[PDB]
């Protein structure tokens, strides 16, 4: 019937404004504190906390923390650190199981990028280091879950 | 006709995509200075302004201050209050006629959380209190005008 | 056919409520560091770069330097610039030409907004100014592009 199909027309029309004005506005909100890898989005809120602090805050937004699954993703969350000069903790602990370092669902890392030398569970008046932090040039370091670090959350 | 059927077909498959990934960056957005109840969006801008300089800054922004009109909407208020260790500057004022906190609207207060001893209109060298503060804590306080607190606009 | 007009009406709905919803997270999003102008959206990152720093993060964020091409344009940058109370770099060089500014297309500018006395090309220590930076109050001056400047970025 010709009354639906100038419907669709215009359903058509709305959509690809709707598209147009939604990756625009994706760029602006990832400027500067965002990276969007594949369906993965990383954003920083700017601030610092423990892991354990950080891990309520990043849920409570309706996301986790940073899991870097490949050099893509570590990259995006390097750019993030290295912005705010500050390095972020990242998902995995070897809480469960020493020198295993697993997402927050028990899978094994299917991607690593320790600096050399770690992990070696080693934060002196912290004590065991059981988390995980990235520094600016993309590199991993084993720290204590109790110290204070960026929070990266994913969406 | 088969065309258009293609085409809503095409057109369902986009909207959905749409929707999944407005989901995503609404949570993106809210992350961390933004909180969502209802149909309102709470946010703030991380800075601190008078009570007329906020009604100013919210309005240029095609927002308004924050009417908390409930206890989730008081909390959700409350959340980025702590965030920032700043209290904020709400919407009502008793300037029309004192001891009677309105809206901007003229309308009278559907939801209060005063702190005890509050309103008592006392700003000491500020002079009287016509303004209402929130918390960390989510208790009010009302506060002179011209003080500078935390800016929230409502969405 | 009763089946697809049912569906197109169900779309019809599900558009006008994203539209409704993107509405308000566009003022959400661009409160306080953005300001739209006609299909142009300019916002900072709150940190300050040298020009070609600046250039290489607006590129890489998907966008480009600001371009005020008109008077609202321009008054837009001014209030952000007001906000962070920063004076930000613009697009434009007369690197080419001297004394000739341009935009990064090689265009000659459409609109200027040069402060009294401005471009006068003496930097000082810095040397020849072949930038442009926008005050608080719109009015612009030719500055040394190895200065650091606020980063606001056009998308
Ligand atoms: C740290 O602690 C961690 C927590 O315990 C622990 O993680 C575990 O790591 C192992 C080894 O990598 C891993 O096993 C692999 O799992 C792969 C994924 O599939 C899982 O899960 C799916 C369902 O989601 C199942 O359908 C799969 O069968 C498999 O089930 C797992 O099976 C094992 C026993 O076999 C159970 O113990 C697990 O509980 C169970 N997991 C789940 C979630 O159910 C899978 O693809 C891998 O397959 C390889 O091994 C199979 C035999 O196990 C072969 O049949 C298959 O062909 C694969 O062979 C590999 O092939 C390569 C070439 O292509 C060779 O180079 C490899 O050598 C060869 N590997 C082997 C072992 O033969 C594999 O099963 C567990 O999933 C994981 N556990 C959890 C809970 O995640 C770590 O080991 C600890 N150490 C470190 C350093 O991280
Ligand atoms: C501070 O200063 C404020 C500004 O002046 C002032 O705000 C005023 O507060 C009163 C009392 O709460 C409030 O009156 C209530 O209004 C309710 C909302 O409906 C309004 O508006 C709609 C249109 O939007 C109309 O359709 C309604 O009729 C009503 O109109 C109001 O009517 C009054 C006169 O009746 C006028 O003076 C107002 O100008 C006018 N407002 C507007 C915008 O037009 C309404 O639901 C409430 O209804 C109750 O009272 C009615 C009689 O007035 C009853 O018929 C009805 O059944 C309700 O009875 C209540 O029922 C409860 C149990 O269910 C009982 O427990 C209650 O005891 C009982 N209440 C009463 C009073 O009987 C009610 O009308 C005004 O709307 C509001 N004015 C403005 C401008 O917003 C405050 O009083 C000042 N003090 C404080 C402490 O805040
Ligand atoms: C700084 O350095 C800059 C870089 O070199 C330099 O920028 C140049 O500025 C000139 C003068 O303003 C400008 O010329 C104008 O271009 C207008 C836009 O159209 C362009 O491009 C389109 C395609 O995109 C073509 O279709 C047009 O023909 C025109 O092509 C240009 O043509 C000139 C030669 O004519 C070439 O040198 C350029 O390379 C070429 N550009 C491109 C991208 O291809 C155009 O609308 C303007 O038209 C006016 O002049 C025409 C004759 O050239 C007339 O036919 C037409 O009617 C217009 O007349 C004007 O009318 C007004 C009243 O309505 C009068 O008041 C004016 O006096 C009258 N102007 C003139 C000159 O007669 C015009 O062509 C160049 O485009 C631009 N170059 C580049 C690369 O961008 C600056 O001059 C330097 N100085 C300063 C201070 O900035
Ligand atoms: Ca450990
Ligand atoms: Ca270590
Ligand atoms: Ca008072
Ligand atoms: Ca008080
Ligand atoms: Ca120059
Ligand atoms: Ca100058």
């Amino acid at each position: 019937i010709t009354a639906l199909r100038q419907q669709v027309e215009t359903l058509q029309g709305q959509v690809q404004r709707l598209q147009k004005a939604f990756s625009q506005y994706k760029k602006v909100e990832l400027f500067p504190n965002g990276r969007g890898v594949g369906e993965k989005i990383f954003k920083t809120g700017g601030f610092e906390k423990t892991f354990q602090d950080a891990q309520q805050v990043c849920t409570q937004a309706g996301g986790q923390m940073a899991s870097p699954r490949s050099e893509t993703e570590n990259e995006a969350l390097s750019q993030l650190v290295t912005a705010q000069n500050k390095a972020a903790f990242l998902s995995m602990t070897d809480i469960k199981t020493e020198g295993n370092f697993t997402y927050p669902t028990g899978e094994p890392l299917v991607y690593a990028n320790w600096a050399p030398g770690e992990p070696n569970n080693n934060g002196g008046s912290s004590g065991a280091e059981n988390c995980v932090e990235i520094f600016p040039n993309g590199k991993w370091n084993d720290k204590a879950c109790g110290e204070l670090r960026l929070v990266i959350c994913e969406f």
